[PDB]
């Protein structure tokens, strides 16, 4: 029956076609990972899925958020998509507060900044702001960017420490963040 429960769960898994993730690209504020500064992707990876590039957690997060056994869907996203694709789906379909489900809509909305390194038309997103938007995605619901508590600040302090530990930012970048943050 634990064989027979693995398989029936797998049938249900296949209802959910993984080609559908492609439609996240069609959104007006979409921005791919390929166009995001190193350290913005780092904010995200270092907090949720340290080893996102080497594994085969972000891919499961992607699945839960678009459709909802999530493991089976997850396997399949990995056969069909490169890592930067998967990462873009993540970042363009998650709750950042105040009705923002894209990284860029979030960033534009709280901060007047952009997450697209190629832009010359709007101010670029700061490491601190990156850490803030990263900290929120799986933060408790009360955690609010428009008025950060000390609990929330703690979570972003920790986001930041992780960025610096996994080398997405340097000592300058990091004490500059910790300073704007206090």
């Amino acid at each position: 029956i634990i064989a027979l429960f693995i398989g029936i769960m797998y049938f249900l898994s296949t209802r959910d076609n993984v080609d559908e993730l492609r439609k996240i690209e069609n959104k007006s504020s979409f921005v791919s990972a390929d166009n995001m500064p190193e350290y913005v992707k780092g904010a995200f990876i270092s907090m949720e899925d340290e080893r996102f590039y080497n594994h085969h957690t972000i891919t499961q997060q992607v699945v839960k958020n678009y459709f909802y056994k999530e493991l089976f869907v997850a396997h399949r996203v990995e056969k069909q998509y490169n890592k930067n694709e998967i990462l873009s789906f993540y970042l363009n379909n998650i709750y950042f507060g105040d009705n923002q489900y894209t990284l860029e809509g979030a960033a534009n909305h709280y901060f007047g900044t952009t997450v697209n390194k190629n832009s010359t038309t709007m101010s670029h997103i700061t490491v601190l702001q990156s850490a803030i938007l990263a900290s929120k995605v799986n933060a408790p619901s009360v955690y609010n960017i428009n008025n950060m508590s000390e609990n929330f600040t703690q979570r972003v302090s920790t986001n930041l420490e992780k960025m610096k530990q996994q080398n997405y930012i340097n000592e300058t970048q990091y004490q500059q963040a910790m300073s704007q943050l206090n």
